[PDB]
């Protein structure tokens, strides 16, 4: 029949779909042709493009919903069983629902639908956009008494080993626990043995901006100004140094960011 006809048949005779070349040559059109007609049918709604690079990859928009479900049924899964855990590892994602498809279009897929606003892509995880954490009683008291011990201990957070003894925890659980907590904003990492209660960050940052006010400072006027060890107050620096609340000038610092 038609190029139109001849096309479409072939991009149904492909489950997992195919690339741009794959059907040009198969439909006896060019490339140019191919494209002109792979993007007409996509502005139909009959199939879907992969932007694969400068490569096109089409398949059967009926499979490419087919996919997303595959995704939901995943991501619901470790989202239920993982609460405090950002996401499903992408390779792990990949090896496990769509190792039948090439490595670059899965990427593309979890750009598109991360560009519809259906994923949440950070570092090397998938989350579904909408992930809320679904957490058991014990472990929102845990999570309660955990920040309220950061909170309580203000410019003198307890290490990650003291926490970990306290509650008892193995290194891997309270670990989750504190990231969880960084991404909720509750705590921030200073470095990583000490976390800081945000809100003492804060206030931290303010007596900060006070003893600035007079002149450049140095640890031990921080030191003193915080009325904290220079165990806890030097990591702080360095981590105000690096978000650029604070620089370094000469020997001392300066206050420049608000
Ligand atoms: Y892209
Ligand atoms: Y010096």
């Amino acid at each position: 029949g038609s190029p139109e006809k001849i096309l479409a048949q072939i991009i149904q005779e492909h489950r997992e779909g195919l690339d741009w070349q794959e059907a040009a040559t198969r439909a006896s059109l060019s490339l140019e042709e191919t494209r002109k007609l792979l993007q007409s049918m996509a502005a139909a709604g009959q199939v879907t493009l992969l932007r694969v690079e400068n490569d096109l990859y089409a398949i059967s928009t009926e499979r490419y919903q087919a996919w997303w479900q595959a995704v939901t049924r995943a991501l619901e899964e470790f989202h239920s069983r993982y609460p405090l855990r950002p996401g499903l590892a992408r390779e792990e994602l990949r090896s496990r629902y769509f190792s039948r498809l090439p490595a670059r279009v899965y990427q593309a897929l979890l750009e598109e639908w991360s560009r519809e606003g259906r994923l949440q892509l950070a570092a090397n995880t998938v989350a579904l956009a909408g992930f809320t954490p679904s957490f058991s009683e014990t472990q929102k008291k845990l999570l309660k008494d955990l920040e309220d011990k950061y909170r309580v201990s203000r410019w003198q957070p307890p290490s990650f080993k003291e926490v970990a003894g306290s509650f008892n925890l193995d290194p891997s659980e309270l670990e989750e626990l504190l990231h969880y907590l960084v991404r909720e904003g509750v705590l921030v990492k200073i470095n990583d043995e000490f976390y800081w209660h945000r809100q003492a960050l804060g206030e931290a940052r303010e007596v900060i901006k006070n003893l600035a006010s007079t002149g450049p400072f140095g640890l031990a006027e921080a030191r003193d100004a915080l009325g904290s060890s220079r165990k806890y107050v030097l990591p702080l620096l360095e981590y105000l140094d690096q978000v650029k609340f604070t620089r370094r000038v000469g020997d001392k610092r300066v206050v420049v960011g608000n």
